[PDB]
């Protein structure tokens, strides 16, 4: 098995589409291996640009096709370069732009911690024909930066493993294990924008739904409650596009449900206060003085639901 | 007829666009057949990468073009590999990303049960020239997983049939039957997000439209009703993008119509209560105590309409 | 002029974008003509797959390029096949996905009746060099089906005509007429979704604007009217994306204008009622009992405007 | 300099994206020039289809590359045809779909008058090597039609000029002037849709903000004013997508600002009326009878701002 | 090292997508270098069009591939031209359309000052093999113009530097420095549209939240406050699409937060006024006369937050 030394330089990461859980990676890949010696004009290495590598591959030069496992379709490969040496070593440099998909878990949407994963693998040659010796990733352009809403922390973790494929077991009996390179970049989401745009007004409206009971009239308090519920409906569609449809509830959705439940609890308390008048002449004092105990109970509810 | 053994490995399914009823499938296809023996350098099989298969096809190697029947346009084929053996067998491996369309029935939108269908067929060679022996599908990557909002249940059902085409009957008199492979993956939609985001507040507003009659003033009750109807209008456009335009009504649309009908019934009951005053001095008691019978009747209506 | 027999098989029609009046057609085309006899290996026809036709065209085989007149740019041609016979006949089969544009008239938006038109023409050879003998269209996949919101009725009408081009008259003096094939598929829109989603609540709000006059207070009736007008504004943007900007008014837009006019007429009637008090002590009876004549007049207005 | 006679046939114009000021043009181009005589099989001209012109260009046939100056990127060229004659004349016919950008001035958005400009130029050969003799444009398909919201008036004006480029002056000392063809098609926007959808309800709400002062209560008049201002906010986002962000104000934006200013003037007049009570017992008559002078002044304001 | 003289002509800049911080640049590039002398037919230079350069590169002509560092994927290169001279100089002209990304800082969103940066670099040849002598940029088409919402000021600054790459240090020990060209075009955003569309109504609503205290009733003042807060919620989604999610607050977002805080301060002041009644018979005068001091304090707050 020929040994290939890979080096990935991550130029930038952007386009983090949290809806489809794909992110765009732009960068360069430098694969390097050693082959049989060849005659090169002069005592200098020979550089072969793009759309000129095809003549060398047609003549019979062994250039492996390294694909990305977790890419969406095909990467938009820009330029490629093949640098050949007289002693036998080959260096294949290429530039890639790819849409990569990783399993993202948005259980804590604003304070999220994800990792961007690049999985690289030979498409044809298995570990008995191609072995990845080492990979070192130079993510120095975005080592400690803020790309769009994500802080990149530290360096990029690298791993080299062997993947056994069962769909190639019927066509290749024993030799179906492929050498795979995994590159993980840990990123934390910047929670500032959601903190001052999607959490603070929701807290203000929750406190307003707390304050609806300070009136002394039933029907005007009801129209107040319904205008508040229309405002919670307004944030229902103001905050719908920022996240996909997940079975669990994040903090934003928990606060939206908290607003709905607070308005419904207010309406039920008003109705029971109207029903509490046994003869229609007795007023309400204790059930109308819940303007301070309901904030305490709802603060306890929020403290449970956030953690 | 040469016998071709196909093996499809579904790497991932995503991008389930319920509006156009297309889904994106990424995976690999391994077709395998047996041809006439050829001389290969050494006692090892020969691997031909992408854009090098074209030289073999120009020299005269028989490589069938397997197309997808239900694909949108053309798949974004990435790498392809042709592995040739001295005893005569040929293995064509390829990677595909495709937008596939299937007839989806959204009569039960949140609790939906669909199936993703891959239909594969030779474009040129009929069943007298190319016969699919068997297909076994390894959907092990997504065998029991949750891709975006869908649970994949069990394995993938496979079927091999013969399709008779009438447009090729005029050009091919008797031999126009094509061997087709059908792969069906049964998926169930995760109904959680719609349950806590699109159903529960609609139930709260339906109960609120029940509770509008607890006031003792006509005009303020009317403005309450109109603010509620504006809120139902707010969910009219808050829930419009999640589903195409279908002749039938799903649960979400049935609840939206239920909210509209409940507000209109409330307005008609208020107006008939105002019309019930024969001399303008008699009040309303029975028609104003419908705050409990109307919930019962509307619960019966909802129990009928959901089932 | 060589005679070409065309056969179009419409696999599916979808993506009917009423805004730009384009629709996506997926299908197959089978052109067939007769040429000079050639020697074929064996006593069987020879099948040439895609990217292998180019060698035959370079060697000198006459394969006409049939283009689509009403296509948006270029179709996404998938596979193509060229089947050659020893007696001389050539059959060119191809698969196309195209965005086609037709002049659509949305004067009756929900109850619309459009036709999808495929116009096919040789790009280079005129009627003195290429003549279309006949076309028969097998739209059996969607003969009587519901694609997205359209019922396809009957079979597909076909026509063969000759088009004289004036831009080629300066370069070709007399021979500039091209044989054209036109295929028309008549489709009717399913009006159910707009009936229970875009028409019924508008009728309910029109009846509500009828019912605004049942109050006995001027200012609360005014705020009722303004909340209703805000609801009509809510349907202004709830129903804006479903149709392009046309000079005429459809039923949905006529009902939106009806709602605006009904609210404005209500406001003017309230203001004239306030102005009708000559001394400020006389009340209003006839102008305040218009809660039944205004529905009759507006029903007559709607009966005129729908038809 | 060889003389080239160009003829552009505009099949259709569509996709007028007023946000980015680009429009899609579909059509055909017929360039014609005269070269050295050549031997052609028979006494008939020879027609060379697409992907067969490349062999003639490789053999040494002079085919100029006419590019579009104001195109977005590259046009989607469909088929191309090269018709060669024995006497020496060459006719290059091609089909183009292009996104073209022109400097559009939306100072009068509904009653706009724009022009669609096609600028054609040789990419390599200057006026000393290639001269455009004449261009005549056959826009007969859309001569007097309504494409999407635009009326096309008259024929297409054509012009042939010489452009001197300063970036090629350093590489070409004196010969850097290129022959350019400019085609201008004057179009007027259909203002009907904006008239009955974006102007009339704004006038109704302006008249409603005029009518807010007919009440006799301060606070209810204030909530009336705030509901009206919320409605003007509703048209703020109902009419935001139809036009880009321009420094100047169009009629729609002037009416939106008129609505905002009318509501603010109403609020200030109410507040000054509340402040006009010196002892709290004197009422307001003149400042409360501004329900007719304010319409006159605002009509004068609108008459100034529209013109 | 061969010396290359580059000249970039910026035809237009458009599509400034502030969300992803990319802008589209259309233009031409003219690289020029001097090579070994060659024999050309006649005493005139030879012009090689697009898809004919490939034959010269296959024969062995040295044409460097200049890539754009900050481009999104690959530019849509249109035509290219290679002009060869008998004395040895080569001129490579090309047209590019590219999506370029630069680090944009939107701390002052309407009054923003950005710079569009074009970074050009050889993909293969380092500074010991390729050196950029000089670049002069002719941005005369957009020297002093308004493209979409940006004024371009002055000329384009140019710089030539050397970049040392650490990912190529392992494969190239000492010679890994690349000659880079940087072109910066300073642009200022036109702040007019945001001034009369996104700032002025926010100021009017802030003044309205100032004016809410002029009433003498608690509950109606509360519903007034809640309708105002619903209007601020309406601008929450009316102004969400114009800018990405940034950790800091711009002027528009600061005014939105100012509106939220003003409504919440109004609600707290009303509640404390209701709580200030010790026995329920004493009224409020000083806390109800804050209709003038609160504007002064909020004007001071706004004067601090804008600067």
């Amino acid at each position: 098995p020929v040994d290939v030394s890979v080096s990935i330089f991550i130029n930038k990461i952007y386009g983090v589409n949290t809806l489809e859980q794909t992110y765009k990676v732009d960068g360069y890949i430098v694969a390097q291996w050693t082959g049989k010696p060849r005659k090169t004009p002069g005592d200098k290495p020979l550089i072969v640009e793009n759309t000129q590598i095809e003549r060398w591959i047609n003549n019979g030069l062994w250039v492996p096709a390294l694909e990305f496992i977790n890419v969406v379709g095909s990467p938009d490969t820009g330029n490629k370069r093949l640098m050949l040496f007289p002693d036998g070593r080959v260096i294949y440099n290429a530039r890639f732009l790819g849409s990569f998909s990783n399993d993202m878990d948005f259980r804590l949407f604003p304070f999220d911690r994800q990792q961007f994963v690049l999985e690289l693998e030979p498409f044809s040659y298995n570990n008995q024909q191609l072995r990845f010796s080492d990979i070192q990733v130079y993510t120095e352009n975005i080592d400690n930066e803020e790309i769009d809403e994500w802080w990149i922390r530290g360096k990029a973790s690298t791993h080299i493993s062997d993947i056994r494929y069962d769909h190639l077991s019927s066509v290749q009996p024993n030799q179906n294990e492929f050498s795979r390179i995994t590159v993980r970049i840990d990123a934390v989401r910047n929670p500032s924008y959601y903190l001052w745009s999607f959490i603070l007004p929701l807290g203000l409206i929750i406190a307003a739904s707390w304050s609806v009971f300070w009136l002394e009239s039933f029907s005007e308090r009801l129209q107040t409650s319904f205008t508040l519920m229309l405002t919670v409906v307004a944030y229902a569609f103001y905050t719908s596009n920022i996240l996909p449809r997940l079975p669990y509830t994040t903090v934003i959705d928990q606060m939206i449900i908290a607003g709905y439940g607070s308005i419904f609890a207010a309406i039920l308390l008003i109705i029971f206060a109207h029903h509490r008048q046994a003869n229609g002449v007795e007023d309400d004092l204790l059930i109308q003085r819940c303007r301070l105990a309901f904030p305490l109970g709802f603060l306890a509810i929020g403290c449970v639901l956030v953690i």
